[PDB]
């Protein structure tokens, strides 16, 4: 088609510009319509200093692209009625019984974990010496000596910020969900993901760490003019509205001992993410029922929450577009979208039958910069 190579023109243009402007170091961008890959492109370098070209198979640190993966594992367990949307967390983790400031211990429901209404927080959303800092809670991307259980027992000792269900607050909820999933299946989270997602979806290269050092894109972050590599334990200022300071340790991805963070700890390639997003868009025979897919993109949290700015609520696995006009996007209502601080965006538009995966090795341009939006614009011409 001329329309397909017309798209290739626009998208390629946005990526090449972003490299020459030193906004992006490297990216892999995949676009499907009705499930068929209409565009696939690796641009720039996996590693600039070694001039290793980015290729389609290049693996990334996924950060929050981990969430829709583990949300999918849960929704499958829920389809099979091994888990309930209205199960308490304490039913599965008897010691996870956090309190509000006034001492009340309200039940947290699985649906609250899925939509980040559990009253949980992120340490990166808290100022220095805030309650999560003082307790030594980990967000899933930094070095630590903890097991998941040890980290969630620390989280259990922190105040909730609100009644479970009363408001959206981006959270460690999916790290908690991971531990629930372990109790449901009777095995650790990496084995849960392998059995419940990777094998059914035929994923080639996605998990909680990699032994393939050379094929993992080097993480970069935005500086003065040019992007420099992220050093283990670097404290980066999050863009305004995203939080305060985030602790990143790019070596964590290589550590087979690092606790499995359902919210932020996974690694994987763009094609595995596209399999995931197509699955969320339509379901698949013997994996996810269309009805479950439709459930996951309801506005369980209303667009009052502004989860990607005005017009965006939240479902199960990402933000739900309720008002495309208010949000000034060519995306259509029902669009499911989220990203990753390491530098990623993804969405399916159910009306246009399209899925977009935009993995970069550049934080925060790939997540919150102009790049994800100009790609978005290139898809809809």
């Amino acid at each position: 088609s001329i329309a397909d190579q017309s798209l290739a023109k626009r998208v390629q243009g946005v990526s090449q510009q972003a490299i020459d402007e030193g906004r992006i170091v490297g990216s892999v961008v995949l676009i499907a319509r009705h499930g068929r890959v209409i565009y696939a492109n690796a641009s720039g370098y996996a590693d600039r200093e070694q001039k290793k070209p980015m290729v389609r198979e290049t693996q990334f640190r996924l950060s929050s692209v981990s969430k829709p993966y583990i949300t999918l594992a849960a929704m499958r367990m829920i389809e099979q009625q091994k888990l309930g949307l209205d199960d308490t967390v304490s039913r599965w983790l008897p010691w996870f019984t956090p309190a509000l400031a006034d001492g009340v211990r309200p039940p947290i429901k699985i649906r609250h974990l899925l939509s980040h209404t559990a009253g949980l927080d992120y340490r990166l959303s808290q100022p220095a010496e805030g309650p999560y800092h003082r307790l030594g809670i980990k967000d899933g991307m930094e070095l630590s000596s903890l097991t998941l259980e040890q980290n969630l027992r620390l989280l259990a000792q922190a105040d909730l910020l609100a009644e479970p269900g009363s408001e959206f607050r981006y959270s460690l909820a999916i790290d908690v969900l991971g531990a629930v999933l372990e109790q449901v299946a009777g095995e650790p989270l990496p084995q849960v993901f392998n059995h419940w997602v990777a094998q059914p979806l035929g994923l080639r290269n996605t998990g909680f760490y990699t032994t393939d050092v050379d094929n993992l894109a080097t993480a970069y972050h935005d500086t003065a003019a040019e992007p420099e590599p992220i050093r283990d334990g670097m404290l980066l200022t999050l863009p305004e509205g995203f939080g305060f300071e985030i602790e990143l340790a790019p070596s964590r991805a290589l550590d087979a001992q690092a606790y499995p963070s359902g919210g932020a700890g996974m690694v994987g390639d763009a094609d595995d993410v596209l399999q995931l997003v197509e699955t969320l868009r339509t379901g698949k025979e013997g994996i996810l029922q269309p009805a479950t897919a439709a459930l996951m993109r309801q506005a369980h949290v209303g667009s009052h929450a502004e989860t990607q700015g005005p017009g965006w609520g939240f479902g199960f696995g990402g933000a739900v577009l309720e008002d495309a006009q208010l949000a000034a996007t060519p995306q259509h209502n029902g669009t499911l979208q989220w990203g990753g601080v390491y530098g990623h965006s993804w969405f399916y538009d159910p009306q246009a039958a399209i899925s977009v995966v935009a993995l970069t090795n550049t934080a925060f341009e790939g997540m919150s910069g102009r790049y994800p939006l100009q790609i978005r614009d290139a898809v809809y011409g």
